[PDB]
């Protein structure tokens, strides 16, 4: 599913990401924009042989099982395919663990490079939230 911007903002808010670990909703929407273009089905292979999955590009080396990432962990205890669903519940629950892991939103490289320090409130402009 390709979310609209405000549609994703409302779902992320409903699932408890606004101000989660102190990150405002606009940071999460910006991260999803640049990680996945708001596409739940986005996948991207990494050089280490892991893959990133879903709207927040969650990595199979640590967080989910895809059966092809040797020596990897599954700390969200989910198949990586669960992160491609139209229902973002699994992605949000797993993102909450990732952002709690010690480096905050720096775990999302597109957030660090394209959102961090910018006017992230712009990403929820116009939304009825
Ligand atoms: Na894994």
């Amino acid at each position: 599913k390709v979310f609209g911007r405000c549609e994703l903002a409302a779902a992320m808010k409903r699932h408890g990401l606004d101000n989660y670990r102190g990150y405002s909703l606009g940071n999460w929407v910006c991260a999803a924009k640049f990680e996945s273009n708001f596409n739940t089905q986005a996948t991207n292979r990494n050089t280490d042989g892991s893959t990133d999955y879903g709207i927040l590009q969650i990595n199979s080396r640590w967080w989910c099982n895809d059966g092809r990432t040797p020596g990897s962990r599954n700390l969200c205890n989910i198949p990586c395919s669960a992160l491609l669903s139209s229902d973002i519940t699994a992605s949000v629950n797993c993102a909450k663990k990732i952002v709690s892991d010690g480096n905050g939103m720096n775990a999302w490289v597109a957030w660090r490079n394209r959102c961090k320090g910018t006017d992230v409130q712009a990403w929820i402009r116009g939304c009825r939230l």
